[PDB]
């Protein structure tokens, strides 16, 4: 099925003729235009249009799968106030803001506006194979600088250094950090939120590596812990138990799989190796144009895995004020299993 | 006078009782609380409030200058519902999601909630000393790290290259890149929009490097043109104009000098000199907490400079095809002038 196909069922249920799309990773998804910042794309009974001005008129004619009305804001949903006429047309309510969505009240007073909010989680959720190779791509580029980073991750260098080491490395290929890096020793290991701070690594310490590349607009996420010299034997529980439960959830994956199985299943395992009040809120979740999209894989998730959509699973177990320890890989749902995408090596501790 | 007692003033004007500040950079203003996004404001006649989670509670306990909620949301808010009854409350509508609106109206049905747009714009503009030293440190980092990086700007380098090293440095001070560079070498250098490329640059060619540095949460920015070799005479003619427009509008920088009145300075000196066709369409902005806050420095600004504020000015010529120059300065507006932020040297062509 078309992405329009796919989206117009929905469209549907939510009882709405029209949406205007304005989150730039759906216009994207949808137009193919990769300055979708700069983009908006109207869904409606007469087809689809893409909204873009004339500094992108060649750009847009070259990437967009969508026929272009070019202009600036506010013409460009003037001009199209006649296409939604007598419409209920839907807006994405967690990405419009209210300013915006005012201009659009004053603009179509003969539409109706309305809100969409959760509708289209997941949209995006399985990728084409193109979009899949643009992941691959991005993860492979992760997993060379992370293997060219790792030997400099030893006693006497600050979590900082490692980071700027990554990011200096994913820039220069053409691609950027994902996301704020995260480079966590010792007992800011214990802190899933901390980022790369000026802490000096020290033997004995545990070493999380919280890392992806974007690269073509397509994101990759994966997390490794390595140990500096030797951890304490409580670590090394920690570790073993966190590695435990990683390759045990993925070893789920299949397309029918709920979400929120996936992470009973790891947090039956930390529980059973005394780890099951130190864990993660959420097992993982959905890659692609954002770092974060759906599905989720939190135990009120209501999602099903199916094939081709690119999830990370990722336990995590926290010791406040001593260590911590984050193991995740970016998983491919196949036909009949996985394939993971994260290839950089998960060592013993 | 207080934050808080310029604020009130701007409310009554506006005609709210209460304000839900919800754009970060609002948040940290008012507060103080440095993780502002996580963070919210209850401005109302009761006083003022800060909401946040339990993850915060130390630091929001050392940062903030106002009382501490501590909880999630929609806790937060709902615990909030109660001083707003019967209220108008303003919100920031160009911030505020339409979800997170509906999710206020839910919350406090006898309140009146009150978009408010343009009215918080330029709240931040005059600085206090403290907010000033901190913009100085931000910049003082941009003046090392050019001063560092500048000599490898030569034939045989790629623009990326030169924006990595800039990156690198910043990111090791403890900083970050303010906002996506610009190394913008020959014919990029007629793009405003353009970031660095792999182009290499070449003798001959002018290079366009625009930057700033985000430190301890405050932003700089400047941008500087150097040559590589002996560029055209033509390219010289334009340096030497953009150069010229710079520092006369900078001359003309006062307490009541208008916005508007210093681009017209600018538009007019590069008309003069046959780029009257050619110039960028903003002379420049404030800077702070945002690399692009109020005021505005365009030809339809209502904007007044005053004493304390802090904002660039940054003429630029652009001859598409062939090249570009743009050159700016971080300034600060004084009892009876200015005083100029940014130290690095401009060249000459
Ligand atoms: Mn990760
Ligand atoms: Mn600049």
């Amino acid at each position: 099925s078309s992405k329009m196909d796919q989206l117009r069922p929905v469209l549907g249920r939510a009882g709405v003729d029209a949406l205007w799309v304005s989150a730039p990773a759906n216009v994207r998804w949808l137009s193919g235009f990769t300055s979708a910042e700069d983009g908006k794309v109207l869904v409606s009974p007469d087809g689809a249009t893409l909204y873009t001005d004339a500094r992108y008129t060649v750009q847009a004619q070259e990437e967009s799968s969508l026929p272009q009305y070019i202009a600036r804001p506010p013409a460009t949903y003037e001009h199209a106030a006649d296409t939604v006429r007598g419409l209920r047309v839907g807006f994405e309510a967690e990405s419009l803001t209210v300013a915006e969505l005012e201009d659009l009240r004053q603009a179509w007073p003969n539409s109706t506006l309305v809100a969409l909010r959760g509708t289209l989680g997941g949209l995006r959720a399985v990728k084409t194979p193109e979009e899949i190779g643009a992941i691959r791509a991005a993860q492979d580029l992760a997993d060379r600088v992370y293997t060219e980073v790792r030997p400099m991750i030893r006693a006497g260098v600050r979590e900082l250094d490692v980071a700027v080491e990554i990011e200096t490395r994913l820039r220069r290929a053409g691609g950027e950090s994902a996301f704020e890096l995260i480079v966590a020793s010792g007992p800011n290991g214990a802190k899933p939120h901390g980022h790369a701070s000026k802490r000096v690594i020290e033997d004995g310490d545990l070493v999380t590596i919280d890392m992806g590349a974007r690269l073509g607009g397509y994101n990759s996420d994966m997390t490794r812990t390595v140990a500096v010299g030797t951890p304490s034997a409580e670590m090394k529980r920690v570790y073993d138990a966190v590695l435990e439960a990683e390759e045990a959830a993925i070893a789920a994956i299949r397309p029918g799989v709920r979400a929120a199985d996936l992470d009973k299943l790891a947090r039956d395992l930390l529980t059973r190796h005394g780890l099951g009040e130190a864990f993660a809120h959420s097992l993982g979740h959905g890659v692609g144009l954002e770092v974060h999209e759906g599905p989720g894989l939190r135990g009120t998730s209501q999602d099903v895995l199916e094939a081709g959509m690119v999830i990370t699973i990722e336990p995590g177990a926290y010791l406040p004020g001593v260590g911590g320890v984050r193991i995740e890989d970016l998983i491919l749902v196949t036909e009949d299993g996985y394939e993971v995408l994260s290839h950089s090596a998960k060592e013993s501790v």
